[PDB]
């Protein structure tokens, strides 16, 4: 995917995450109502600190999921389908109230690169 496209796509998700680094240092200043994105690829779904989940996302991470470029790209895309689909649970609830049109990947790639 494309990371210089990606974050300019960044665009729909600043309204309620931001990317902050360990020391601090602001990439992404957004909001706060999302969990904060620096990292999320290669970290089990559901498990950043001081953040109150859906319970579905929280389930998806204690079944021992991790997200990965290319789960993000389409959880983006639908994030309830994709819970339902993953947990296997038709009742699957998103906190997340976004679904992105096209540009997952490129976000996704984005949010890889980030912490290089
Ligand atoms: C607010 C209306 C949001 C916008 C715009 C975006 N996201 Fe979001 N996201 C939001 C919430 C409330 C949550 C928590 C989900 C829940 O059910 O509790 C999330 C979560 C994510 C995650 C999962 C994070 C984790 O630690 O597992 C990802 C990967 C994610 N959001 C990506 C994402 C992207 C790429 C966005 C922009 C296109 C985006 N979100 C926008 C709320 C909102």
């Amino acid at each position: 995917g494309d990371a210089a496209k990606g974050e300019k796509e960044f665009n729909k998700c600043k309204t309620c995450h931001s990317i902050i680094a360990p020391d601090g240092t602001e990439i992404v200043k957004g909001a706060k109502t999302g969990p904060n994105l620096y990292g999320v690829v290669g970290r089990t779904a559901g498990t950043y600190p001081e953040f109150k989940y859906k319970d579905s996302i929280v389930a998806l991470g204690a079944s021992g999921f991790a997200w990965t470029e290319e789960d993000i790209a389409t959880y983006v895309k639908d994030p309830g389908a994709f819970l339902k689909e993953k947990l296997d649970d038709k009742k699957a609830k998103t906190g997340m109230a976004f679904k992105l049109a096209k540009g997952g990947e490129d976000v996704a790639a984005y949010l890889a690169s980030v912490v290089k």
